[PDB]
């Protein structure tokens, strides 16, 4: 038998904040997904927009697994407590604001998802934005340190309402979400640094 | 039998604020509601607030409990002492930003409350903000990351004036509140996380 | 002859951040007054204010008294190594601005002062600060959790220049400041908490 | 011998961050030098000005001195690892804004600098800042808890080019900067606290 | 056996974040480089500018060197495990803002690289921003506390390209970026504090004529 106290106990006896945990050689796995919850604020003028977006982040931890046959096999775990994937805009011109409490949830098989709101602004295209067509803002989210040998990101390629967690009162309407991977490496150095290319179609609404 | 220091000296060694306190294997009932203050900046164009409000929250926490029967059987904690549920504004659109000092009040039965005045903006239907009849405006408050199973969420029952501590100075008025009960699941996982919504219709005050 | 190391150190020792130093089943008798320095953003559109204002705050423990008769009778000592009231103005629209070092300063007889300026935005009466009789606004200040019987607040008796430590650059002046205590209780629970109301009676210099 | 990090590991056993450095009885001798570097609001209406200053503050600590005949004389120590000086603007109307690293240099002699980079506002004189007189901004820092007994202030005694580290790109220009010695008292308590008054004459560069 | 864990953990007993690796008595060497990314708010009357850019920095840190020979080479470390120069732009009007995870890499060798993506504020020359010529901003960037016999300072003057990473949607383009090692010294001490001068040649897009 076994109860909250214990899990997160075990957890904090384990648990590395500062140490990928790559199993074995190979990457460890981020799975990154946006829902897109409100824009806020737009400039035809100076390509920046102000918005608001879940960031679905999943990724797994062997080291932190528990056998749940007879305690619960899920826990909220403060992400203080857990090592997180550095990932970052890489056209982001603000600090990212995160709108809710930081804890990740935590499954008995080492699973691990973090699922904060943020708001956060961008620099992308916003030309088209008052048209028929729309304007689409890119948004490139990938690790910040961690090449693809050490961290992976791949999006989740799935059905789903892109506007279905959509605020209807906001002045902006979603057309299309697409969120496809990509790799970005540099003038520098041979190693490349995967990420998840997020391209939001969204126009200003008219009755 | 005791006094405060030692009351708090017992919760230190007792409380564990990572670790939400189920007693047995049912949720842990959380009370909310919202003592509207003020509203501060209205955008009917934006569909924006920015509003001042106290954020009433209760609920139980049994390992917190100690005999009172001489002794004091209720002491001022700091919330990072306690576990305190992860509640969030769905709608809003900036972090919550506390101003009054973050201090809980616990009861010997290990009954707990927590009433921050928060100022908030959130992301809402405005339209009508200069109306007769005004605007409505909605706020749901709930958990975060536990679900049903876990915490439920439910209005706290008191019918007294809604604006009975909104501020005369303000340029809106409050018309009426009204605090329901609701469930948000969402398309993936098959967890309902119980919240509250809270419906503020206000208006701006006119003359004659 | 003990020196301010050895003061500062019993202090620590037997002060307790956490804990309101109750003597007896009395409550804790704070003292409260506030100093304008200067009034800055004015609306009498929204009825807000930003004003300056040192919170000259006191209150005893004497469980850190000790012997001055040939050592310092005074140290100052970082607020977080103490307890302090925690006062909240209920009619803040933004959280305090602390523009001082926060420290406090401990009396050899187990006084405590607490003396920190503040810049902080309030919703009050701002109508007729460009008349001849001026604007009167009030701010409310008292513990946000401790009740009567656990804290008790009372401004200091004394008439003093309301605006003798006032900016004379700030575009306002001071007509005249009143200290009133009061006390407040909800529909919901019977104790009742103290507080403090501040008048401040200003208006707009007029250039004429 | 000994290396920075030795030097560094005793400072940081024998700093006693919360205690003023008083050698007997004779008060801290503190020094404080303002190097402006910008001006970059300021409104004649509001009489508020938004400035970019070098806080030169200069002391000493004993404790910390060694020997620095086979070993470093100087190392950069965090200001948060040593005592500092509880210094304030008494005229600031927001709290001062550290744009550099909070690093301080700790001579072998026990010597301490900290000249951190600063922009705050302040409440004081505008009229005439864009006139050839220019305005007269004075600012006042000193100590805000401790009196003359315990800490004394006084302006780095030397004669440099006031505008030698003043930004060209400012709108506008400094005619001339007086940094002298002052005191202030409350009307309760006997104490004086030392303090720095510098006056900034300055005003908008003409479009010429 | 030796994982990142351990490459880790001995990195946090033989690194103390708060004493500049000086090995022998020599000064430590800090390579400064920015990569602008994007330049937001300018205000032609005020001589004020928003930019973000990555600021690439490099060191050498011995006493976290460890053997690469049969385990990993580098690794990501939070940068409060380690120490890291005080740099500090001398012409900021606001204290930098990291946008990005504060983790810097660390290799076997002791080499030390942190490139965050900062938004600051600065004052400098804005005049003929809307010109062919366009403005000149210069941005001072250098130690704060560690004179030249303790840091020296010197910028990665490599054939690169300088509007690489520059936003293609921002208002501005970069007609050309010079990073010059300068020092500073006073007149009031002996000691001379090494830096980097960037000079960031920027215009409006979009002119006519
Ligand atoms: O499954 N979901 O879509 N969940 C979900 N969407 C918004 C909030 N939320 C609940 C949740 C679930 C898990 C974590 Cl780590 N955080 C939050
Ligand atoms: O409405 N109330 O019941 N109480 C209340 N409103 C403002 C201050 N106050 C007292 C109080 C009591 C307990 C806690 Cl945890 N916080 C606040
Ligand atoms: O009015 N006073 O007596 N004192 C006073 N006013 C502003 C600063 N000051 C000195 C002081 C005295 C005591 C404490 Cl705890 N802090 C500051
Ligand atoms: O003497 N100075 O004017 N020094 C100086 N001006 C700008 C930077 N700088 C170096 C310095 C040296 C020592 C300390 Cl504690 N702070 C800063
Ligand atoms: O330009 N680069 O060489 N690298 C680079 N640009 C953006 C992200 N990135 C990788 C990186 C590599 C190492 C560190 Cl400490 N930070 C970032």
């Amino acid at each position: 038998a076994a109860d909250r106290a214990d899990i997160l106990y075990n957890i904090r006896q384990t648990s590395r904040p500062d140490v990928i945990p790559t199993q074995r050689d190979r990457p460890v796995a981020v799975s990154v997904s946006l829902k897109f919850i409100n824009i806020l604020e737009v400039n035809e003028i100076t390509n920046e927009v102000d918005v608001v977006f879940w960031q679905q982040t999943t990724w797994s931890d062997r080291t932190l697994a528990w056998d749940s046959s007879h305690s619960p096999d899920q826990v909220s775990v403060p992400i203080s407590s857990l090592w997180v994937p550095d990932l970052a805009a890489y056209n982001a011109i603000s600090k990212p604001e995160v709108l809710t409490p930081q804890l990740a949830r935590v499954v008995s098989d080492g699973e691990v998802l973090y699922m904060p709101s943020i708001r956060q602004r961008f620099s992308c295209d916003v030309s088209g934005v008052d048209t028929e067509s729309g304007a689409t803002c890119r948004i490139k989210i990938g690790s910040w340190t961690h090449h693809s040998r050490e961290i992976s990101v791949d999006p989740t390629t799935e059905n789903s309402d892109d506007s279905e967690y959509f605020s209807q009162y906001s002045r902006f309407e979603i057309l299309d979400v697409t969120q496809k991977k990509n790799s970005v490496t540099y003038s520098c150095c041979p190693e490349a640094y995967e990420d998840v290319e997020v391209s939001l179609n969204f126009r200003k609404k008219g009755r």
